[PDB]
């Protein structure tokens, strides 16, 4: 539950997180609309869905922090490793708490290359573990 | 719907986007007429077609971002790929979320060579796309 | 037993800590929380894990020292040593006052590889400990 | 016998050794709590291992000067002496005025190597006299 007449969305994303002692990080576009009335009643991720709905937002957790981007800050990458099968590094990556629209992960047609399509922290994280375990390879 | 004496173009566009929470660009020529009246009743596709109509304007539209640009900033460009077939580079650009007039793609008699012919984001963007396809080729 | 309208989390803890004559560090990220109001009767491992729980902290004791982190820094790294086999290393490495999910250590399918999942001064410790150990080697 | 409403543990320590004409060091760490209240009839080797357990000390006497060190102060270092045999140096090192939990030394399964553990000025004694034997042998 929270009112105002007028808060940034960041404001209300960062007290609902801190409300529930889970850490966040909020893009510099992901927020910068405003946030005005009351929620009440609402089941902590409604709240969540709801406020990614009409502000167009995508979250990813990897159960540290929650990171909050605008949705249209998802994009493509490629990795193609030189050294590691790309069955073995799908193996790597591959985790029971990954999450998407956010994170998905697939194999295409270039060989020994996946696509990594989701927001920045996303493409970050899968990217040097990448070119970690391909040095180890 | 809104009203205005007189703002920018760029102003009521701005604010069409942001009332539907669509994240917008609007280049600096495609703007700089003003508008002047009221607009009402108007379902938003409407409202777009027809501030497109009037102002000579293209949209580009790209699941992330609404870029709106003069008509007359569209363009051609040859991407001619050195290490990769022209056919497969089709396969790699080609989706169903793909928009034109403003972003049209096709194959020409000049070998292994596509023209692009859209606003300058679509000519940036499948030009990018295009120089890493080939490089990992 | 502590009462308080309001301090910092990291005040909370540091208190409890020489309380009971234990020497205590606490992450920067671990702590940013504040906390209000009253513990009484309560024991003090009970106060720990639900200091822990409320604020969402992993510790980390290693004999000498109280390591507690937000849970969010929790890692995984990857030790492969060059001269000494893993089987080895994890002989050296193994203890019976090992603490986890904060400092655990398993062999992975990388050819002499083992993965160490928990906070930064885990990590550290097991790594500076590997590369001496490999250096012997 | 001492009386104090409030100093230093230090100052205690200090205080101690003097009365029993030992000189004394006090690690920067193994001080920094404070002592309040009164000490009587107290057998001298008493107020030390009480002193000790309270402020979760331990100490080493290498018949010049006792050195107090907090005990999380305690580390683990090998020796591989590179021209003289482990069992030689043990030997040299062995004798009947050695003291430990503070400073304790054993033979390991690496070849030709000692883990020394114990409070710092051990771990730095022993590692001196063994880089002086070694160069002998």
């Amino acid at each position: 539950g929270f009112v105002a007449k007028d808060d940034s969305l960041r404001t209300f994303f960062d007290a609902m997180a801190l409300q529930l002692k889970e850490p966040v990080i909020v893009s510099k576009m992901a927020a910068r609309k405003k946030i005005t009335g009351n929620f009440e009643f609402h089941d902590p991720n409604a709240l969540l869905e709801k406020l990614s709905l009409q502000l167009g937002l995508i979250w990813y957790f990897d159960g540290q922090a929650i990171y909050i981007y605008d949705a249209s800050e998802m994009r493509n990458a490629v990795v193609s490793l030189r050294n590691v099968s790309l069955n073995e590094f799908n193996n790597f990556l591959k985790r029971s708490g990954l999450y998407n629209k956010n994170y998905p992960l697939r194999g295409d047609n270039r060989k020994g290359t996946f696509y990594v399509s989701g927001p920045p922290v996303y493409v970050d994280m899968v990217v040097n573990a990448a070119t970690m375990m391909d040095k180890q390879n």
